[PDB]
């Protein structure tokens, strides 16, 4: 099996870990946080959102035991200190939220490791990938790459049958988030000084920042600059909505030709529904995207339309399964 | 000679009870009955206690026949059939409707045969009447009305949003999305809905839920120049109070700045209609008088050569804000009637 | 196969059809509510806390088909309107909360139904049974039975391993509970006139009264009259915990001899645990009460002793493996 | 006017600072925290639960301006390097939840301060003060003191009056506790490892450790050793409620005797309500304490009895009102 290591056994880390388990080919022998084991297993164990690890775990000593695999446990900040080459690390698993560019994530290369996946967006010369929109596009060779965002998986592929079915003029997003670990409990400072996500994340509203319509171009380039938008971070605690408005080149589009060709682009990143859903519905699902056909709206005032269209994430379990989906295919190519 | 204006509200609810508070705060305007379809001791509790908008500031005792509010006496009734309301003998001016049962001409005509002289529908409604918007459409009304509607929370938010871009810029089509407080007609637990709404019959504080709405799509009856050109819908969220409008417009008007539109916002400000740069949060709008307020923070231009879509987004308080409105559009509506 | 009818599609209802679905002998043949079709088989598929329906569900003309076999639904408020003997009823699972008496249950027994099982605590002349603690007090003669509450489920367990082994001389109870369908979304007027349970929901703790205390000698005899207490609904959708605290004959009793004599007494309805779990954490189990001995306290001064205990539930399927464990117990007996 | 200073700009220094506006002769003229002054005006300003600010909030040059008052800040994580002999401080309300402790508070000391009060339970050699339970302790010359915890403020009037009147033998408490800031917002390893505060705070019944019951001793010397208990962290952003059950030495007990007890000692600090309310009721009150006697509940079985009580409290602003007439009272000795 390819040996994984997980840096920051956070949300992401601990159900790409999870997720791991189910993927034959990919084995998890190290993971590397700022905590005890005793923490480490618990929190693998127990899960608010996601529900108890189906397996056993135990703490031992240098670190715990899953299923009967023992895992290592470090808890070194400074990742260039890691011992990756005594353990023959072929990829990690980039998690902490505090490597998310291509020199900073270097440090994993410099202690051992062969390749980095990053769970988030990155700057620097990578790849940014959504699985099953762009994939493709690596050829087994790269060092540093980046599994884009929970938004732009969800995003992606809605974008990518718009302009290659109808032509994408421009366009404007707005994603109705669950509130994530970089909000603050209550009203207090923000380490990035962010005044918005200082406030309180489960009574609030929360307008912010993301970069998924911006910097689409990363993962589509034909369409580089052609959209833009913000976020809502709302509370629930898991489960996200990203609503897309846009302008095309073919007229007099209707609904019912939207949907069709979002069902027609359906696989396993990419889900179709017509049910009338809600964001716990979506909890643990593993498309990247979930297409809501009943959301779906065309406005025409004569010849000129806006149209209007939404899709559900599990911006944790939905974009886990696209890292993991990218991890596994970045292995296998090399 | 002049007297307060004698109102009697139907439907002790939040929007009710909202309604009672603000016109203890109006002069001219007093509350002298009150009906629901509870006890007295119920009626003064939740008038007394309130979860997001806080102890009630006067004095609330239960007495015959109804509750004392700072020692002035309110009538209270149990009656749900609003034609059988004792509106003649209580002098009642102007009903407000506030059950979210007669939201109709025709069914709001029952306090009309009771007694009333007026009914304000705290609701969009059906039938042969106008729908006011205060400082937006609110001078549309001469006085021969006797069944109006107040409109909706989120109508009140969008239309001086949108009349603004409609005069200055154009508006040529656009598209709607609140991000809305859950209200009482959503279940608590997951359970069959009333109206067989299969989302709102979902847990309402547990989930991000999407549901229809008014505002844009009837736009036309408070703004007659942008009759469809507007749609759009609602997307329910885990607060209690305090929502938000985002639309998202093509302009006639070319080379439309961020600046442009948040100055002509600004320009167009009144008591009604708020404006703000400070980076504010939904908790921050609760109990908030304005209608709608603009948040200049929000604003967006997406520009791909000569083709512009320009995003923009205003606070209300769908509780507070609406209750403000809907007691200033009373006030009017029974000072034209002198 | 024992033929199920139940009356009341709600939380209970519906959870009860999702357990009898892993239970052979057990078949829910029919169910009646006061909503059309599609509602039912929406709230059957998609659940909030509890997660999707594993198998696939199907809107038919008679009522809906689940994993091949039809379910017959019905619109009857008077319960004595419904065709069951038509049907060949067995047994009624009774979860509406509007028949929670000897006599109203009986409508059902008109209607042509053989058993009726309430969801609830119920008065009149019956049995209140709480599977693992009392069962054996079924004979199999029983026409209307109480499976009773979820919080007398948590309690009952506990109490008896105080008393047998300690000797009860008093006590009090606290559950701090998930809110549930008979609180108000917002504050509004309350059908029951409670001003507690008027008050929003999910935004508020707050103080109610409960019968599982007070009426704990339905259960348990020797204990008839000796212990009350009450509730706090709290922002929580569902998992609650109850508390206990007690006088005991027994001297000089110390936090490790109690959590002993509670794991001794373990079994399927009964759960055992040190680990430091929160509510969500039981969230989806099927013990009917999970002793945590993380939270045992004795409080001594001289030789008079303080004991308190705790028990975490998951009021709605907790309660609903014990209602269904009650229902396959009093099917085969007769 | 006495000269505080307010260290960590938090929940309780956030509102203190608002409640000192409420306090003649008691001017803050300087805050210490982690970040910049545009974060500290926008927090002062925009209150998720306690509400808007309704005075004029603006940045200026070293700090910002409340109400015409200007007020300096810092952003120095090491005590002994703030500028408190400088600035003539006469208190600093120690409200950072990392000094919470005689020695280190003496940073504060050593940087130039007369006297130090802590926001929160402290260890080693001071004195530990619910204000009218043991304010009378304070003789003016103490240099650190300990203002105790949000859940003592609402315990200890409470617990004397069971004792006074009743004779207290032992009891247990569970305070029902709003979430707060050492609760992460997913679950996530916890700094201290505590293996439930690391859960999602808003999203969960969580059990956890007080101080409350277990060190009533430091309040009320006379019935040390008589309580324990725990907490249950709920979601709601503010607002407590702590139910205590107890032995007592009077027999024949009722509720109306208990309760009568309670609302005969009630005052600015302990409040006493009939009214069937809930934890939003609370939000904003200036009570450290306000009993319940709507759930006042006595057990007899022969002639043994429990008794159980349950005292409301706004973990933020009751608190905070405790903690500000402590300020106020120690400043007035020694003047
Ligand atoms: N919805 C989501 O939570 C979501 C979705 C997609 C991507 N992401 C991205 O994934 C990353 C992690 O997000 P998360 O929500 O899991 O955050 P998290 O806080 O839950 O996890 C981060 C973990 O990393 C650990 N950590 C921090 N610094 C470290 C260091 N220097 N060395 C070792 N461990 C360290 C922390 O202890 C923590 O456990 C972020 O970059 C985020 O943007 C999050
Ligand atoms: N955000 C908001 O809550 C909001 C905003 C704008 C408009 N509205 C509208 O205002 C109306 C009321 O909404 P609400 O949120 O206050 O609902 P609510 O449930 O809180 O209030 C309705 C009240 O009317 C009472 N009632 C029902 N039928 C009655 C009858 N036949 N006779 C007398 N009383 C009766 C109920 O007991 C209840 O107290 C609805 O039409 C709603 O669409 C609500
Ligand atoms: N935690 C819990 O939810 C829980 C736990 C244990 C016991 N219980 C008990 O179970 C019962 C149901 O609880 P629930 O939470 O599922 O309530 P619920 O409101 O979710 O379900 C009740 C269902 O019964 C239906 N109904 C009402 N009147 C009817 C009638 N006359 N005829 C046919 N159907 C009718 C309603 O439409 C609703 O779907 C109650 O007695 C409750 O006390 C609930
Ligand atoms: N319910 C309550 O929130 C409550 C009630 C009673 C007592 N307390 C106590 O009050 C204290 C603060 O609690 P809080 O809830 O306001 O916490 P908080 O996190 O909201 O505030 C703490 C503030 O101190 C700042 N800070 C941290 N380290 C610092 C340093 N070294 N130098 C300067 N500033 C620093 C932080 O940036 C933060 O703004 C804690 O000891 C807590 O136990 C809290």
């Amino acid at each position: 099996a390819v040996k994984v290591a997980i840096n920051g056994f956070g949300r992401i880390g601990r159900l790409a870990f999870r997720r791991i388990q189910e993927v034959e080919g990919l084995e998890v022998v190290a993971v590397n946080d700022l905590t005890d084991d005793d923490m480490l297993a618990h929190l693998l164990k127990y899960d608010t959102m996601q529900g108890r690890f189906t397996g056993e775990v135990e703490v031992v000593d240098g670190g715990f035991r899953v299923n009967g695999k023992e895992v290592k446990s470090f808890s070194e900040p400074d990742a260039s200190k890691l011992p990756w080459k005594d353990l023959n690390i072929d990829v990690v698993l980039e998690c902490t939220g505090f490597y998310t560019d291509k020199d900073k994530a270097q440090a994993h290369i410099e202690a051992g490791a062969k390749k980095v996946l990053i769970s988030a967006p990155a700057t620097g010369d990578l790849k940014t990938i959504v699985f099953n929109t762009n994939h493709q596009e690596l050829d087994g060779s790269e060092t540093v790459v980046s599994g884009a965002s929970c938004t732009t998986n969800s995003l992606a592929p809605v974008a990518k049958v718009l302009n290659d079915d109808f032509g994408l003029v421009e366009g404007l997003m707005t994603t109705i988030h669950a509130y994530t670990g970089d909000q603050n409990t209550q009203d207090a400072p923000h380490r990035k000084g962010d005044k918005r996500r200082a406030r309180a994340a489960a009574e609030n509203i929360i307008p912010n920042s993301t970069g998924a319509a911006k910097a689409i171009g990363k993962v589509i380039p034909e369409i580089d600059g052609k959209l833009d938008g913000g976020a809502q971070r709302v509370p629930v605690a898991t489960g996200s909505l990203t609503e897309l408005t846009v302008v095309l080149e073919k007229q007099d589009v209707t609904v019912e030709q939207v949907n069709e060709a979002m069902k027609n682009a359906s696989n396993e990143s990419f889900g179709y529904t017509e049910d009338e859903i809600v964001s716990s519905d979506v909890v643990g699902m593993t498309y990247g995207s979930l297409f809501d056909a009943t959301q779906t709206r065309v406005m025409s005032v004569g010849d000129r339309q806006l149209v209007k269209v939404a899709a559900w994430y599990d911006n944790e379990m939905s974009y886990t399964a696209q890292l993991v989906r990218t991890l596994a295919y970045l292995a296998e190519l090399s």
